[PDB]
């Protein structure tokens, strides 16, 4: 709907930007307050760095994916500089949070709980016919109560028919991306499941880079031989066998996110 009839447009005066949390080529991310009392995250577009329409597509996607386990869109300011205002996650990125003194002291029980929260969020995404395509610990946000939410929906896509095929020059992080997506540009919810397998290694190693000691060409070569990532240090064998299900050669053999959530909750309720 036009911005004047939109439930999301908001006068820029309602916002006060307080602390820059991040900055890059396409903009910045700040902690701020909406109408004085409500803490929010504000992502601002660096004018000219990219299309305003491309930037706002992320917000438009978040409008269609609302759930307690996904970072919530709050508002948008569609005049330059363009802003996307969302739910503020106090403990920031999971990949960074796991490295802090609080994250380091987490028991395997709580790491499993978090893994299950993520699978829960991905099961909602899966049910809505969407895919994420950038599922990795960097893209999981942590709340002040240590609950986890899926974030960074920029590459998310509604799957009309079974699969989304990227553009021929599109590049993806090799270590987190399913082989079919790397070799063919082909993404399905099963590609996200592969990524989730990789995300579980990030969780159990407190944020270490997947495939320790290997370059991308080595990872590709090992995968093509039928090998998968070596068991991470201190990883419980039950969890490692769950990651192996996520890495099944055929996409169709990989489990659903609902199956994963359910097994992960059992693992948690036992430890
Ligand atoms: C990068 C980091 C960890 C500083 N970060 N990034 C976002 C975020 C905000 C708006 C959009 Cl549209 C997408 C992500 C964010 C947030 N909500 N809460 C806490 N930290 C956040």
């Amino acid at each position: 709907k036009p911005w004047w009839e939109d439930e999301w447009e908001v006068p820029r005066e309602t916002l006060k930007l307080v602390e820059r949390l991040g900055a890059g080529q396409f903009g910045e991310v700040w902690m701020g307050y909406y109408n004085g009392h409500t803490k929010v995250a504000v992502k601002s577009l660096k004018q000219g760095s990219m299309s305003p329409d491309a930037f706002l597509a992320e917000a438009n996607l978040m409008k269609q994916l609302q759930h307690q386990r996904l970072v919530r869109l709050y508002a948008v300011v569609t005049q330059e500089p363009i802003y996307i205002i969302t739910e503020y996650m106090e403990n920031g990125s999971l990949v960074d949070f796991l490295k802090t003194p609080s994250g380091i002291k987490l028991t395997i029980n709580k790491l499993l709980d978090m893994a299950a929260q993520i699978a829960e969020g991905m099961a909602f995404i899966e049910e809505r016919n969407y895919i994420h395509r950038d599922l990795r610990a960097a893209n999981i946000l942590v709340s002040d109560t240590l609950s986890c939410k899926i974030a960074d929906f920029g590459l998310a896509r509604l799957i009309e028919d079974n699969e989304y095929t990227a553009r021929e020059g599109a590049k993806f992080p090799i270590k987190w991306t399913a082989p079919e997506a790397i070799n063919y540009g082909t993404f399905t919810i099963k590609s996200d499941v592969w990524s989730f397998g990789i995300l579980l290694t990030e969780i159990v190693t407190h944020g270490r880079i997947p495939y320790p000691g290997m370059t991308n060409p080595e990872v590709i070569q090992n995968l093509e031989r039928g090998y998968r990532m070596v068991r991470p240090d201190n990883c419980p064998e039950e969890l490692y066998q769950l990651m192996r299900l996520c890495w099944k050669e055929r996409p169709e053999d990989r489990p659903t996110f609902d199956y994963l959530r359910s097994v992960l909750e059992d693992f948690f309720t036992a430890t």
